[PDB]
Formats: C-alpha cells, sequence, structure tokens
C-alpha cells in the first residue's frame, strides 16, 4: 500500500504538503520541505516587493492551536519565481507558488510573469484571497464582488489552471454565494479550505496580556480550534464545486485528522500549525498513521473514501 | 473579595449565568437554574408558537466542545412570559428572557407584550440576532441592513433597555460595521458575544459519519474550540461600544476562562457547553476558581480588572 495520487496533471507520492506560510519562506525552508516526505510543497504567499511583516512576537502556539499576525513577511515575488524557475527540483515533488498581492493589479502583474514558468516547469499557482486589514472594507473573499473581480482579472492574465486559498465561511448562504462565484471560473481547478479563522484573541491569564504584539493581539487561529470549521468548509465546497478539486487545510495533527479531511472531500491535505510545532518529520508519521487507518478499514486507495462522509438519513 | 455586580439596575451575586438554550427550556430547567448558585439565568430563545425543533440527534459533545442544530425547539412565548410574570422568584436572582422570532414582525409582537412585564417585574430582554431570516440569506446579524431593521423596530415596539445576542465575527471590517449599527440604538444596553461559531462539521472517524442529523451534519460549535474567537469578539465590542455592557459567552469551562473573558471586558459571563456537560454544579466550581485567581493576584472586585487586558508595546 502506497498513498500515491495524480492530479492537476502532476503525480504526488502522498496527499500531504505544508500549508502556505509554514516552513516555506526562505530558500532554506523550501529545500527542507523538498527533502521531507511530503507529497508536495507551497511557497510563502508573496508580494511584488519584499516585506518584513509585523513586529514580533507575531506567532504563538498552545496545546490547542496557534495564533498569528505575521503581516505577510516574504522575500518578494522575484525570489519565489526564481526558486520555481531555477532551484526547485521537480523530480522530488510538485511545487505550488502562493501569491497574495495587495491589489488586483499587483496580482495580475505577478501572474503574467508566472505563466511561462508554469508552462515550462509545471509550478502550480495558489492565489491567496486573504490580505492585511484596510479600514472600511472586508478581506476580498468576504466581499463577493471584489472576489469575482480578482478572479476575472487573474484568469484573463494567467490563462492556465490555478487554485484559490479561501478563508472559512460560517453561514450556508455564504457557502452558496462563494461557490457560485468560484464556479464562474473554469480555470479555478482547486479550492483550498481553509485559511486561519480570522481575528481570534488569545490572552495569558498570569500576565493578563495578549500574546502577540500586532493588532492589539488579534490574529488568525490555526490548529485544533479549527478542525470542525475546516471540515465543514471542505465538505461545503466539495459538494458545491463538483468540477473542481478541494484541498483541505486546518487542524491536521494526525493521520486520523487527515482521514476526516479526505472523507469530507479533500484531495490534498495541508499542514500548518502542527508542522510549525513538530517540524517536517511530521510527514512520515502522518503517512504511517493514515495508511494504518486505511488498512484497519480495508481501504486500498484514497479514492475509495474521498468525499464519502456519511449523513444520518 | 467579592463577585457582586450591579448593572442594568439589577444586583447579581456573581457574574455567571447559563447561555441561552442550555438548561432553560422547561419550567423544571428554569427552576433548576434558579436553585443553582448562578448569578442570573436566561430562558430558552422563543418563538410566538411552540416548536418541536429538528430531528435527533441534534446536539453532540466531545472533549473539545459541542455541535448543535437544535432548530429552536421551545415552549413558545406565552410560556416564557408566564414564567417571567408569574412563576420566577426574583428575590433569588435576575431573569433574562431571550427571544428569537423568525421575522421582524414576530419579534415586534413578542416585545410589545413583554414590555409591561419587563417594566413591572424587571425581566430583561436578550434579542437573539442569529435568528434565521429569509432562507438563502445570511443570519440576521450577518446582514447589516436586516440587523438595523430589526433593531429599529424592536426599539420602537419595546421602548425599554434590552440586549442583543451576537454571532461571532472574523473580519475587523465586520467588527467595525456591526458595532456602528449597534451604537445607533441607545436602548441596546448590553451585547452578548458570542453565539455558536456557525456551520461547523464534526465527523466521527470510526463510523465515517457526521454526528448530528439535521443540515447533513453542519451545526454551531461551542466550547473549547471557540474561546479565542469569543474573547476576540468580547474585546472588539468592548472597545467599540463604550456606552454598552458586554456579556461574554463561549468556551468557559473554568474560573480562569471566566477571568479571561472579564479581562476582555465581559460583565456577565455565560456558560453553555460546559454547563450542558457538567450540570449546574459547575457554578460553585467556577465561583471558587475565579475567587482563587483573584486572591492570588490581590483583586478584590471584578471592576478592578474588567477590560484591563494588556497589549504589547
Ligand atoms: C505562521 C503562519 C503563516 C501563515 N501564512 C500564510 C500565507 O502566507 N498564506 C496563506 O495562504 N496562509 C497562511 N497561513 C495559513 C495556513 O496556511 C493555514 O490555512 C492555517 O494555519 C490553518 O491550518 P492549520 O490548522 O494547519 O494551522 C499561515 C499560518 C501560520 C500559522
Ligand atoms: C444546545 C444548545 C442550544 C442553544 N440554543 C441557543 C438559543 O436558543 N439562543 C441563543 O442565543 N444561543 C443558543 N445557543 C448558543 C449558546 O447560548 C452559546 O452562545 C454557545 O453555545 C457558545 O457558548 P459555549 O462555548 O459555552 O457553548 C445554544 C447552544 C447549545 C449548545
Ligand atoms: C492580517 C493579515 C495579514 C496578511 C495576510 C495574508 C498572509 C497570511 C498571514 C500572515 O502572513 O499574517 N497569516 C495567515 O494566517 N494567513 C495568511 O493568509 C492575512 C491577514
Ligand atoms: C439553523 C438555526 C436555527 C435556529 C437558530 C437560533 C437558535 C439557536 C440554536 C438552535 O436552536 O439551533 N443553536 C445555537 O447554537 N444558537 C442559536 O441561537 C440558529 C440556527
Amino acid at each position: 500500500m502506497c498513498l500515491k495520487l495524480n492530479l492537476l496533471d502532476h503525480v504526488f507520492a502522498n496527499p500531504f504538503m505544508n500549508a502556505a506560510g509554514v516552513l516555506c519562506s526562505t530558500e532554506e525552508d523550501l529545500r527542507c520541505m523538498t527533502a521531507s516526505s511530503s507529497g508536495a510543497l507551497v511557497s510563502k504567499s508573496c508580494t511584488s516587493a519584499p516585506r518584513d511583516g509585523n513586529p514580533e512576537p507575531r506567532y504563538m502556539a498552545f496545546p490547542l492551536g496557534s495564533i498569528n499576525s505575521m503581516g505577510l513577511p516574504n522575500l518578494g515575488f522575484d525570489f519565489y519565481l526564481k526558486y520555481a524557475s531555477d532551484l526547485h527540483d521537480y523530480s522530488k515533488k510538485p511545487l505550488f507558488l502562493s501569491i497574495s498581492g495587495l491589489s488586483v493589479e499587483e496580482n495580475v502583474a505577478m501572474v503574467r510573469r508566472l505563466a511561462p514558468v508554469a508552462q515550462e516547469k509545471g509550478v502550480l499557482l495558489e492565489l491567496n484571497l486573504s490580505c492585511p486589514n484596510v479600514p472600511g472594507k472586508p478581506q476580498v473573499a468576504y466581499d463577493f464582488e471584489a472576489m469575482r473581480t480578482y478572479l476575472q482579472q487573474v484568469s484573463l492574465a494567467y490563462g492556465l489552471p490555478f487554485g484559490v486559498k479561501m478563508p472559512p465561511y460560517f453561514d450556508i448562504a455564504h457557502f452558496d454565494t462563494a461557490a457560485a462565484v468560484l464556479n464562474e471560473f473554469p480555470l479555478v481547478k482547486f479550492v483550498t479550505c481553509v485559511n486561519s479563522v480570522g481575528n481570534g484573541l488569545v490572552i495569558d491569564a498570569e500576565s493578563e496580556s495578549v500574546v502577540i504584539k500586532p493588532k492589539q493581539g488579534f490574529g488568525g487561529l490555526g490548529g485544533k480550534y479549527i478542525l470542525p470549521t475546516a471540515l465543514a468548509n471542505v465538505n461545503a465546497f466539495y459538494r458545491r464545486c463538483p468540477d473542481k478539486l478541494v484541498f483541505g487545510c486546518g487542524g491536521v495533527y494526525s493521520g486520523e485528522d487527515a482521514f476526516l479531511h479526505i472523507l469530507a472531500g479533500a484531495s490534498m491535505v495541508q499542514v500548518g500549525t502542527a508542522l510549525q510545532e513538530e517540524g517536517p518529520g511530521i510527514f512520515t508519521r502522518l503517512e504511517d498513521e493514515l495508511l494504518e487507518i486505511m488498512a484497519r478499514k480495508g481501504y486500498r486507495t484514497l479514492e475509495e473514501f474521498r468525499g464519502r462522509v456519511k449523513t444520518i438519513e
């Protein structure tokens, strides 16, 4: 039994990869993720220009998960593009490049440049629809007209299959609306659910203080707090986007957690907080654990159960 | 050292109360909450007509919290109004009555009738703005124009101080907008943050099945999953609504979790999942745990720390 799979015209040794932003920012990080047992990797979301990001401390983890307000620190698009074009060893595993411009125009400019590298090398695009707060307007994926604009413009400019990284939704009407938008774009071939649960607040009782510095301690939540949110969003989009793939992200610490993501509809399973905390060895454990649950159940392939979560009546 | 609060022209022995929907549906429930050491109680969110609610199973709990899609089962308004006007012993503690009409007109009809009982007996209204509204549209509090309509009409029809039960938000733009809507209504004297984290999905690995029957397993999340989200919302509203009280609700299992809520700005602190699981005994434990934290830190009253969460630099 091996967990090998094929999608988006690429072959993957297993469905696991990092979540964007974790262990993917520097050349060192990308080489480490490449040397790991993961089935693929994704680069840190990039802007046209390098960014320092927010002041530290900007990430903290606890037994139940993590909070971050990194501020999109990154080495800039030229760096990730050169990684994709010249440094990445595509014989080891596929590469996804995540883009998160501060405007539609910045995204268009990055994707025009990415396209010939995607054609030549097979790098895959994940377009990150979450961005820093701008007072007076919601994050793009929470503004459906802006989301439709971004996707129209990126689709025209890029002209090749790509995916989108989505924040979680919490309302069935929103799921219906969001999926309807994504279904207008045939080049959107995969949807990644979810980004961190926005603007949580962790407080330390002893010190009576928030635990990250930026945004008065408010940041996105990852980890065990978010698993049922992530599963709901994976399944909602899996149901609503039958001609697309869904990539699951959120709360994966174990092969069991991955199993639940795949039951819900996930093709690839991304690991964020648990990867940040445990390091890249986690990928061998997750593989072993997922194969062990499969063997106990008699499943030989992921296809056998992907999306097969049972409902009651 | 004491847990006493005075607010809304009422006196409370301590800040703890049940969350609406837990241990509050029947006369038996309400008498149980009254006999408990809670500082107050709130009645189950009601509609004009009694409702059976959704098919079972419709609530399930786990180590990290709960999921529910109860479907607003309740004994109807006339019952909760009679409890308030004739049966509740107000010398024991104060009562909140929660309403959750299915249209603005149904809420108006209920509040018009509640008003004389509120004035004469001192029952306090909590209007649930997670009331579903038109199917295919978002819940009312996620539709700011509907929220404004509901609050104009209830304000006119009731004419007395009341409070609102809010869903969590995840985007700073929504904190901004929601709080600005609330701040239009001077009779909204308290804001209860938060209702359940909407439309999560819990999946049982062994059975490969969702765990509740309604909504193909999707329901609202409560408990340990949602404490940082709850704390963020209490603090966001505390900071934005300086002329209103904030009540905290979400993830309280211990005196320490209550202490955090209060550092975030909570006046009263409600308890849902942990009360559902542990029963009314939890209130003595929470009181004891909170007084122990206060004594260690030399705090003699709640006011000494309410809203005093520190931020970094
Ligand atoms: C430190 C940190 C940096 C992150 N940066 C990004 C990013 O650059 N792009 C992105 O799409 N998501 C980013 N995320 C979100 C994750 O990819 C992921 O969606 C989220 O952490 C939830 O998954 P988890 O429960 O496995 O942590 C970041 C998360 C963390 C913790
Ligand atoms: C079984 C159940 C029923 C609920 N019914 C109501 C309701 O009728 N009205 C309401 O405002 N919130 C209701 N809620 C939400 C709770 O009041 C509370 O906001 C939510 O459970 C989060 O708090 P917790 O983490 O302590 O559970 C209900 C929650 C549960 C678990
Ligand atoms: C406040 C904020 C800043 C920047 C982003 C985009 C990058 C990003 C970040 C980040 O770099 O802060 N963290 C996440 O959890 N998800 C993300 O998508 C999202 C929100
Ligand atoms: C789908 C749906 C139906 C009815 C409501 C309002 C009552 C309510 C319920 C409920 O009765 O299902 N559960 C909660 O966690 N919070 C609530 O406010 C909320 C959602």
